[PDB]
RNA sequence: GGUUAAGCGACUAAGCGUACACGGUGGAUGCCCUGGCAGUCAGAGGCGAUGAAGGACGUGCUAAUCUGCGAUAAGCGUCGGUAAGGUGAUAUGAACCGUUAUAACCGGCGAUUUCCGAAUGGGGAAACCCAGUGUGUUUCGACACACUAUCAUUAACUGAAUCCAUAGGUUAAUGAGGCGAACCGGGGGAACUGAAACAUCUAAGUACCCCGAGGAAACCGAGAUUCCCCCAGUAGCGGCGAGCGAACGGGGAGCAGCCCAGAGCCUGAAUCAGUGUGUGUGUUAGUGGAAGCGUCUGGAAAGGCGCGCGAUACAGGGUGACAGCCCCGUACACAAAAAUGCACAUGCUGUGAGCUCGAUGAGUAGGGCGGGACACGUGGUAUCCUGUCUGAAUAUGGGGGGACCAUCCUCCAAGGCUAAAUACUCCUGACUGACCGAUAGUGAACCAGUACCGUGAGGGAAAGGCGAAAAGAACCCCGGCGAGGGGAGUGAAAAAGAACCUGAAACCGUGUACGUACAAGCAGUGGGAGCACGCUUAGGCGUGUGACUGCGUACCUUUUGUAUAAUGGGUCAGCGACUUAUAUUCUGUAGCAAGGUUAACCGAAUAGGGGAGCCGAAGGGAAAAGUUGCAGGGUAUAGACCCGAAACCCGGUGAUCUAGCCAUGGGCGACUUGUGGCUGGUCAAACCGGGAGAUAGCUGGUUCUCCCCGAAAGCUAUUUAGGUAGCGCCUCGUGAAUUCGUUAUCACGGGAGACACACGGCGGGGCUAACGUCCGUCGUGAAGAGGGAAACAACCCAGACCGCCAGCUAAGGUCCCAAAGUCAUGGUUAAGUGGGAAACGAGCGGAAGAUGUAACGGGGCUAAACCAUGCACCGAAGCUGCGGCAGCGACGCUUAUGCGUUGUUGGGUAGGGGAGCGUUCUGUAAGCCUGCGAAGGUGUGCUGUGAGGCAUGCUGGAGGUAUCAGAAGUGCGAAUGCUGACAUAAGUAACGAUAAAGCGGGUGAAAAGCCCGCUCGCCGGAAGACCAAGGGUUCCUGUCCAACGUUAAUCGGGGCAGGGUGAGUCGACCCCUAAGGCGAGGCGUAGUCGAUGGGAAACAGGUUAAUAUUCCUGUACUUGGUGUUACUGGUAACAUCAAAUCGUACCCCAAACCGACACGGUGGUCAGGUAGAGAAUACCAAGGCGCUUGAGAGAACUCGCGAGACUCAGUGAAAUUGAACUCGCUGUGAGAUGCAGUGUACCCGCGGCUGGCUGUUCGCCAUGAACGUCGUGAGACAGUUCGCCGUGGGCGCUGGAGAACUGAGGGGGGCUGCUCCUAGUACGAGAGGACCGGAGUGGACGCAUCACUGGUGUUCGGGUUGUCAUGCCAAUGGCACUGCCCGGUAGCUAAAUGCGGAAGAGAUAAGUGCCACGAAACUUGCCCCGAGAUGAGUUCUCCCUGACCCUUUAAGGGUCCUGAAGGAACGUUGAAGAC
């Protein structure tokens, strides 16, 4: 079949889609040896041979992790003022990178899902697959049982009728309390701008499950968990693309536990990284 | 001798790993095969309206299949050869026939030779249904036989528009509308490979397909034709790119050259053919046919020894082991009732010669008007074909002689024919081979054009190793009247017993010996100790096992690197990607010496004979004295080192199913059903076969072994780009001068690959401002062993051929780990300096920074460090010594290597050069070996520097091999390779589209689940039954339990046997009619056909073990013929006779049928009784029957004490993973489970591994700049936050068991607040105001809490609508969630009462004095835990008298006898309470 020139040169390790157009247009890598012209399509063959700049690049399994982010990253890569962002402790792929699923900001915290395939990271963004998710909030301000009825329904917000699910309450009667509000539409930080109209100002949001992987007890900041053939099968079908029976996780059940405690071991090492980096 | 203490020290494995012997699943290899591919010497190329090829049933004395056969049904008549046997085979028995000439089998000549398929009477579904017309007939009611869909030709007869002719119709005869290969011809017609680019071209008048025919097709000469052998990869043609592509002569004759235009004198002539008979010679079925007697070994003789016959015949195979002569086939000698072919007697019909007299081919050529095909668009344009309208000549016109004009001869237009060889191999017989032997060869060696799958078509698996002869287990024992196994018997052999000759690797077990429960994470070899079965007249000699130590960052592919969180393979066995054919060029080998060579054809078939070509023989001279094959080594081209491409084109399936429109027939209003027509940008040009075993140069992959040697990094010229000329140094061969003591240098020939660079010292280059960028060889971090810096291939050191318990260096170093001065002489001796860097100030503090120490590889080090000088040891595979300096290359002594020495020595991909084996087939070789035991497989030993070969033993019992050569399907570790046989994951997960289990009895050796019986409630106008499809014996009965079924399954929906379902009134066939079709002429009429309505009848009951409305019995109605009566052949009454075929059960609303879990779709018919307006609701009635399987316990969540989930008898999986004896942290190199160093482990499991946190946006505590969608730079979509720490069984701590203590190390016992008195205070002239110590009152539950004060509470006070129990009601109790619950005691749970963490004492940092003080993290000590703490203690009561032999006489073991204290035990136990 025949795909379009900046996509195959997306997921082989460059750039994306307005970076690729920049270097083709310079007169850099050509397929079958004459210039290739802006928004054309070739068909991929396992055959071509082409050189990124004079440079030969073989292009020829999908991994999916789950890294959650602290305070203080970006989602991005670049950025104008150098603030350190998520894509500095992704490990180096032959051909391949990592594609994020989603977008946030500063002060929210939360589990991004990096994937290889380009078609699979729009597919649970569009709202035709509409996933529910768990997230914690941690309130800090005056709010009672008399408010939590009121946000259910139909509130407005801003450009549109913004409210929540469910509102459950696990413990906190200390300083801080635990409303845990279940979401399915996604969008962009749709919590802090319902909770800003009272007391509550929510100093850090924080998810905890997201649609149905379970989420390992005692996972600290600052690391990312490769999923096993099990968790990554059920994301695939779930849309339309088909479940893909080639992978590279094994058992290592123990050596996983393993993992686990050096790896928090290993996360105190990434804050040393960042702290060094600085 | 007895007791006590200390050190060393036999004995604990339910497992895993290793070796020998003994089995099984699995059936490879060697060997064997009436079956093939491919050629030659004779032949054959058929069958085709008296019924084909390919294909269901029926047929034997018999249950069935294939071949064959057709109610005259593997048999019969006539005519021939052998008569001591047969009724085909798989595959035996039972039943018959033949014996002084009626058996069977083979060949020839006749009769006979279904429905259906080209099928002709009309439809049609290849085996469903009806025959139309005309005779005879012991059967006016029954059968058989014969003739007729067409077109064309000949003859006879008849006949319209339209007087003649012509169309149509009838009869007879001849001819044939059939199917499956190769080759040839005619009419049409493709894609892909390399094309500098492009509709130029080659591939390619091709593959495939249609019709028809044939047996094969179509300036020196000379006028049947074609093919093969030559001229010839030629003379020509093309952007003269790759390609395509002729003739004469000659070398070879396996050719044979006819008839008509013919009058006349003369015919059954000469030369020949067709149709009969007779003789002679052949082909196609048969018979006779010579030649080994015996003995030893062995159960058995085809081979051995001695003596012979035979030999025109030993071509091959079978006959108990390898066969001339024991059989079946070959020389020689004979037969003709039928048919056919090649020379010859006679006969009938025959297109017909010689001599004489004549002739040598008119609608043609050329020209004019209007088109197309010949490469050429109507050109400068030749040649070939010429409709309609026209039109010449016969040396006064035309062509040819290797084509200007001229001359002479031949030729100058419509005729009719021409064999064999050569092409082609689907069928028969004989013969042949350096082809193969069940993953080979063909899809297919047997029941392979198979089982199975799909709507049809196309395409498409596995499976014999039966034995010489079936001698294929009588009887007895166990068990289930089985399966399986053990004895006996038979046989040479029984681990060959219906998986059946020999039986490997891998996977899975038993017995013996060794190691492991304190061991180091893909650890193997070596060194060393202990122990066992055979060293052995002391001899730790060898193998397996082998605690502990030392050395070493596994292996292959892919790479600038592969120790890597970057990627690939589960293993074993079998199989697997030829360097061939056809040109040219180059090299090596060998025969006449100035004839080196022939191909095809011919030949006593490789020699002889034959020179028309290719390669050469006139050099010197710019120009005007050797070659052909085979073999080996390269390039290009039919596929050519290419596993599955994708896309496009061509040849057979394209309105069938779903969803619509116009015209609708019936049954009861946008209903439903059946048929037909119209509409192809997903059934809208899917798949397979042919092209095509095509094609993408890279990606995967150039495969077994072996000796020597061996090109590159960021580059140069510099265009036009993943490329053309070209690379110093280096290789093989040749040439080779002191050119730069075996050619290191120059030239020539052959083979024809890569390309991001980075760091440090010295020397150079933007603001040496950036520790960047830009340059050179060996050389630490990435095509060079090992050693050293803790480890390796971008600065250190070294050219590593092989053996050993040898000695001596350099770099790095010398305290221990771990072999290397605890050295000597001068300095240094309190900043953890020795374990980084800049600038500023005066060898110090030295951004002097958390590499388990408050920054060396480890423990350390206050000089055990560093610099300089002098003196030792240790230091690889270098130098040296010993042995062949194994192997290769020279000089000096030597003519086919016995050298006395020295030097270069295994870095490497591609490529190139010299010396290589094993296995299989043939000549060598009918020889030799060959039952005192072959080959292969399976062990050990010996030999060889190469892959190996030779011997012997066990198993096995039938044909095997070496030397001198040559020809290939040729040595295997991976391509997710293909086939077959097998693990871990795991004896685990899972028990599902949802009515409910349990109790009793009977059968059986075994009953949780199957069968049978009783009561209430889940199913129940449908989860029911009866018709129409699909299926065509799944429904009844009996026996059996291997396979088939998600467990069991004595049941059955499984196999076998028995048992097929009564039809003129059960359903309607045939025929007629409507819509919709067909319809000879013409381009829809006349007809032929086509129904769920109209079309004679029966509504019901009884009788089955299984299926009925039918037979028996009772009653009713109608249509023909015949006989009688009545009325005038028809009608009525009575009686008698006749009336075909097909379908038929079970299933039919989800079980028996179609998607594996009714993870749904599913036409149509019948709405009973009571109540109600109706089809809701009410009596959930009757009938069919009541999830496909159990027992305890009964969280959170969910649904309403139950129903699920989790843990358990039995049965019973997949994905992933190269393989396991699954150890942290720091550090190194782009996030280390596997290397090195330190801390810590008996095996199998479960629970831990950013809310514990923050008083309110900020701080602390570490268990139009992006990332993705697609889009022909066209922009939108939506979318952008902008093993360790702990807890349980079975064990151990020195034979063993039940307790109480001492308590190493860590989280835990050291965490918080207010008031009053001391105290308007110490110090101070005032104000503000102490510190320490003591008491009391608050948070958090530190263990709690039952006298009192609360809450909760399924066995007791105490009620209540209805119902139930005590006989009924009341008075008392219990059930529909604990029906709503109203109160309380004890045990448990708690917001209140008592006690209780800030101590007493000792030791620190910071801070504060001149030893004295010293905090919430540390320590005897105030809660609590703890001896798996391998370093492992003491006390204490106890527990603790059975013996005889063998032997190497000792920490020993076995048999007979015995079973203690304590622990372990689960039919005699639930106020103990989720588990």
């Amino acid at each position: 079949m025949s795909e379009k020139l900046q996509k195959v040169l997306a997921r082989a390790g460059h750039g994306s889609r307005r970076e690729i157009e920049s270097i083709i247009e310079a007169g850099r890598v050509s397929v079958d040896g004459k210039i290739a012209k802006l928004g054309d399509r070739v068909e991929v063959t396992p055959g071509l041979k082409i050189r990124i700049d004079g440079h030969l690049i073989s292009v020829r399994i999908c991994r999916v992790l789950a890294y959650y982010k602290p305070e203080g990253e970006l989602c991005t890569r670049n950025d104008p003022e150098g603030r350190p962002t998520v894509f500095d402790r992704l490990p180096k792929l032959r051909g391949a990178r990592w594609i994020a699923v989603g977008r946030l900001d500063v002060n929210t915290c939360g589990l991004l899902l990096f994937t290889t395939d380009g078609e699979l990271a729009n597919r649970l963004m569009h709202p035709s697959r509409e996933v529910e998710r768990e997230y914690a909030v941690r309130v800090f301000g005056q709010v009672d049982d008399a408010k939590l009825r009121d946000l259910s329904r139909g509130v407005q917000l801003e450009d549109g009728p913004a409210a929540f699910k469910t509102i459950k309450f696990s413990g906190g009667e200390g300083i801080n309390q635990w409303y845990n509000v279940t979401l399915t539409e996604g969008r962009n930080r749709e919590v802090r701008r319902l909770w800003e109209a009272v007391g509550v100002q929510v100093s850090r949001l924080i998810r905890v499950r997201y649609g149905d992987i379970p989420l390992p007890k005692g996972l600290p900041r600052g690391g990312w968990t490769e999923l096993d053939l099990a968790q990554t099968n059920y994301l695939r079908e779930l849309v339309e693309l088909p479940p893909e029976t080639s992978s590279k996780v094994a058992v290592e059940k123990d050596r996983r536990r393993m993992k686990a405690n050096q790896i928090r071991r290993a996360v105190k090492r990434h804050s040393q990284v960042s702290g060094g980096r600085r």
